[PDB]
């Protein structure tokens, strides 16, 4: 397991993996450009709410990686800078810390560097039906004295990765409401590269799920990396992952699928964002924040004033956007004028997706 | 007519005829991702039902040959691999058989080495107007006692096949009509790789015709075969064909046609279906079944290791597409979610195919 | 004269074929049949062509005449076009209306083709020039023809280095006295960018009810035009080639005749090149389908060669027929088809009510 | 500074950003061809009127440069020849020549060399948030008795480019509408390469703004001349402009959106038009009047006679269209018949762009 951790960063950082054979639909989104934005630069307020926290930039780190001291020192680089940022972190899948006790401190390293921002806790929902529970949970969570915990769905991935096994049984949901119950901190349920539907986000929802991270299709593709790993070891399920490589709901599609099915969700929106202008998308769509994952890595590798640039680049981006538009802070953001074309246009027709209210819903 | 059987083999294991200038329009069918399945991989039950007895999978293998040593070695192989997977196979016209009766070896084969599955006879419509009736189709069915009889339509093929003509007066369904009546099996319609829209569906309906099997354009391009011979006889024909590589009715839309216009028809939707994926797709968008045969025809020739190496490959790609839509057997991957898009699209709107009727129609 | 040459010459041998332009053909789709109701031996193609009957519902549309070389590619056309009974329209015949020893490369048409239908040429801007009664009747009485072909040729005239594009209305006043005398029905034709429903509804008002959409998509005079403009150094080639798409597409000028005037009697042609494109021209609405420039290809190779050119056309139109259950050229008519892309996209824009539309092109 | 000024020009004029990354979406815009005009060439008519004045042609050449003599000389020729045809010509931004006494002459040269045909002057909104009021706009008026004065907006512009800032408050607009009660000519609103929307539209004429210049995206692309200036100087701004190059509202959607929000506007349709036929379309679409800048330039700094080829080209071109579309004179060009395909029509669906009333208000 601790291998794999290792394998994962290292065929997401250097293979080519990013978007392969998938797409976000963020190329059908437009925001409408202002020739009088009615506001100055300087003036723009990036500043929103994380749950109980105020962060900088309406943006995260979603959850990557932990489980040895190579891939900690990946944490502590992105930790210290999203401090500095004000920008909200998760880690990745604490599993491997449930287990071995020498893995807690790649972890831990996260809140030691990082002790105002949120920090985001992660384990898998198919730990759910093998056995997890409050107390798995409650550990996760006091392990970097968490603000939240992430429970992601990876069904896809599952599906191609050589070691077993996919099982999402009902009695996972029903054990997660349980344990919402008795945690003193909210639930994100996040994919993993693949998109979260109207159908799965009502289901969710009827089980007291409220905060969702849409992780579409379109950026890091999940089963294109279990597929490497297939490829690497003669496994066969190789070339029926290369069958899939373009399955899931694309993000921008996720998005309004979330933000139309549960007007009232806080919602990531996640998956292939690359630039502050898709951020700015993301949210315009209907968004509260928007999350990045690969990039981030890329850059942490790379280095602390690597990574410093880069979320420089993004903010300047997205304030950008927002100046453009006419947006002074993140909520006019939310509600600017866009023009939807092309396949995500005709995915919402087909979805019945009625624009006429999606407009009302992402913007009230 | 013999070595037309070869020929015709030959050039489509090795020539290039698959999908050549044509379209499934399986592209422009998106199923839906569910993040959350509600499963476990395991669960999932692919039996279903074909006529009276019960399949392992929704796929089966559709006619393709017969009538010389070598391709009853070919039948062989195919009917030995059918029977272990529990799959029905179908076998090519019977036409040579009737007639010459060395030739019939060739095709009883297939029951000699496939006890139990479904076993489709065949017989082509032009010979219902030729003198063939009800003591010929007694001697197909007979053959091989088949569970059902398969009649072809082949009028693109016709056309540009250098050797003789196309006749489908409606007298050859008034004929199959009765002998419908005498016959103990059922009967399947089935095109060539040119598709059945919704006007030849009804016809077919009126005369009592209740099981289709769409073989629609983008798969193996039945036209361009004869093209094909046609170039090697310098016969003029061969830039007619080319002129007609792209006719006919895509599979998707063939699956709709029929399933719209003869809303309790069984159906097998066929035409270029290569993957589990695309199996997936024909079910979910109408069909009852997914049909194959070129790339069942390339791999028996490689052997029989690489034949069931194939239909494991198919049968776990539809199990993904399975688990991936929360579909825990075949009945609810007929109703799960979809997007249709682009030409597919187009096409239905076209044809007056009501979208929201259409749901209902395929969800049952 | 010289410009009469150098037109076959440009069409037949330099790149001018569809040249940047589209007939949206490829948006018409024919729906298959896997049961067609027929066999092949019993399809019907023959049709009314005005007061004649046809052995196809395919004509070949004006080019050429003038010189004696032209004379001799007008000859062998019209020899094939008699064995197989089809229509064939002369070019234009202005030339010999002038230089009286240009009227034998007319007339040589008639001489060997006696009984098909034989549709003169003269163009638009020659009734505002002086061209009259006498002069429609003079192109007529020349080849004894069962109809004459005026041309619209606007944009042609504008990039053609030599001279004037004049279409006031006073022409069409003109027409309309002319059709009063002839004792041969008037077809109205354009020359490779289409008929609109405004033009044809203006033509109809005028008493025209014979149309040849001749649209963008086949041979383009706007590049024909722009090649005889760079040769001669002229300043005007660099804007004919912003002009090369200009147009109405065939199947568009097909569906825009037969909605806005369903009576008309309709030629569809521009880009049609093979049996095929012949019967969607038809099933969307033509009466028959028109060619010109594959047929000018063929009969420069030669006799021989152009009727291996018919038999294909045909072939294929058969092959459209049977593979849709179209046991005659009336059923093609009203057979199922698909209109998808950009052509689906002009027809709404165009207010063309698409339920509408199947009414009129089937009765 | 002043070498800003040639910096611009330099790689306008010779470097790739002639419709970089960007379109017009005139291509989705379609004339509907006449083939019986019911004209002759010779009659066509292309006077047309501009404010007082009449003009020859509905073109004019936008504003561009001033501000060094050699940048004088530029202004000079385009000046003279713009006089020759009759067409109307606005200087470029003349804050250089309020502050820098030396810069004057550099603009006064148009109006000696060309004292009959409509001038225009220039000055940019960010100089009325900076103090720039009343006495400003008279002198940049009478410094060359113009006949009107253009405000730029170029929000894109300036938040790329490595000097300084956006600003762009709405006190601005209350100061533009009192200027416009003591200014003795009209005030045009223009952007520079990016597009006026509808709000942006509606803003500006709910403070008095009546004359319009779409300045669309598609043509001379602002935001990729400031990342080349960007790269150059090893700013890091450079990424950041290049994923903002297809930034806009295309010219065609931009003529739509101010036609329909202001139906009694007067507007130049710009950005991008290269040809009298993008001349033709731009005016059939809705607006009054064709503007050019790009072509214009490179063709000058060519000499005076490529300018007058230039403009012999554009005129033929525009007559062409108007004689092929049956259109004698402008005002019949206006509502001569057309098809709007493809992006642009998914546009005008989305922004609730009613083609219906569309029709009308181009029409009338
Ligand atoms: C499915 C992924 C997993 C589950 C682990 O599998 P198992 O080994 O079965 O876990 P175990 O059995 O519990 O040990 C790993 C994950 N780590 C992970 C590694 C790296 C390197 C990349 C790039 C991305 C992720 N993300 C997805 C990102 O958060 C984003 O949502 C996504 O990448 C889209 O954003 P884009 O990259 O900006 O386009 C993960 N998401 C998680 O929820 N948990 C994680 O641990
Ligand atoms: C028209 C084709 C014929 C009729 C025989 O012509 P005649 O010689 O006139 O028969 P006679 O006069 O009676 O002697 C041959 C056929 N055999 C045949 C050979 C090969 C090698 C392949 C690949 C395809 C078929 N199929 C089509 C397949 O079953 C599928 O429908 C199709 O391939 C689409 O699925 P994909 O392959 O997965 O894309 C046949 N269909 C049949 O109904 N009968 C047959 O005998
Ligand atoms: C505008 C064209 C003219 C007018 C002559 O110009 P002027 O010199 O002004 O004549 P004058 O001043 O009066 O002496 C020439 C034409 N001859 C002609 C030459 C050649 C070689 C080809 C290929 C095409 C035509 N066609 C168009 C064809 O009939 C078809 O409509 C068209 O080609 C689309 O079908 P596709 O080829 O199958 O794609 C003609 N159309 C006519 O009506 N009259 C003719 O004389
Ligand atoms: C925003 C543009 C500016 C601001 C100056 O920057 P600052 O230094 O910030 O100004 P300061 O601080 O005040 O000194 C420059 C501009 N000059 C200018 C230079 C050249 C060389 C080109 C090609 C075009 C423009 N245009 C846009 C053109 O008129 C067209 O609208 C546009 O090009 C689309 O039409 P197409 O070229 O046919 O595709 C100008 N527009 C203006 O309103 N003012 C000008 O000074
Ligand atoms: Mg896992
Ligand atoms: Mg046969
Ligand atoms: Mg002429």
């Amino acid at each position: 397991i601790v291998n794999r951790k290792v394998e994962h960063v290292e065929i997401a950082a250097f293979e080519n993996v990013d978007g392969l054979s998938s797409s976000t639909f963020l190329n059908d989104v437009i925001l409408v450009h202002q020739g009088f934005p009615g506001i100055s630069f300087s003036e723009i307020n990036t500043k929103t709410k994380f749950f109980r926290k105020e962060i900088s930039v309406p943006v995260m780190v979603t959850g990557m990686t932990g489980g040895r001291n190579e891939l900690g020192r990946i944490n502590k680089i992105i930790a210290e800078v999203a401090e500095k940022f004000g920008i909200p972190m998760g880690v990745g899948s604490q599993r491997v810390a449930i287990e071995k006790a020498e893995a807690r401190e790649s972890f831990a390293i996260v809140r030691k560097v990082a002790p105002t921002i949120p920090i985001i806790a992660n384990l898998g929902m198919p730990q759910l039906v093998k056995g997890y529970g409050l107390k798995e949970f409650q550990d996760a969570i006091q392990m970097i004295e968490a603000d939240a915990i992430a429970v992601h769905l990876n069904p896809a991935q599952e599906v191609f990765q050589p070691e077993g096994e996919p099982e999402y049984q009902i009695y996972a949901l029903e054990k997660l409401r349980d344990i919402s119950k008795e945690l003193s901190v909210p639930i994100i349920v996040k994919e993993s590269g693949n998109g979260i539907s109207m159908e799965t986000a009502k289901l969710l929802y009827s089980y007291g799920i409220k905060n969702f991270d849409t992780s579409g299709q379109g950026g890091t593709n999940w089963i294109a990396i279990e597929m490497i790993r297939d490829i690497r070891r003669g496994n066969w399920k190789a070339e029926s992952a290369k069958n899939f490589l373009d399955w899931g709901v694309p993000t921008a599609a996720s998005i309004m699928e979330v933000r139309y099915s549960v007007p009232d969700s806080f919602l990531v929106g996640s998956g292939g964002i690359r630039s502050g202008l898709d951020a700015a998308k993301a949210i315009a769509l209907g968004a509260d924040i928007a999350g990045m994952a690969l990039p981030v890595l890329k850059s942490a590798i790379e280095g602390k004033e690597s990574l410093e640039q880069f979320f420089r680049k993004i903010i300047f981006e997205l304030k950008a956007a927002m100046m453009l538009t006419g947006s002074k802070d993140v909520d006019a953001l939310k509600k600017t004028s866009i023009v939807i074309l092309g396949k995500l246009k005709e995915w919402a027709e087909y979805r019945g997706i009625n624009l006429s209210i999606y407009e009302k819903v992402r913007k009230r």
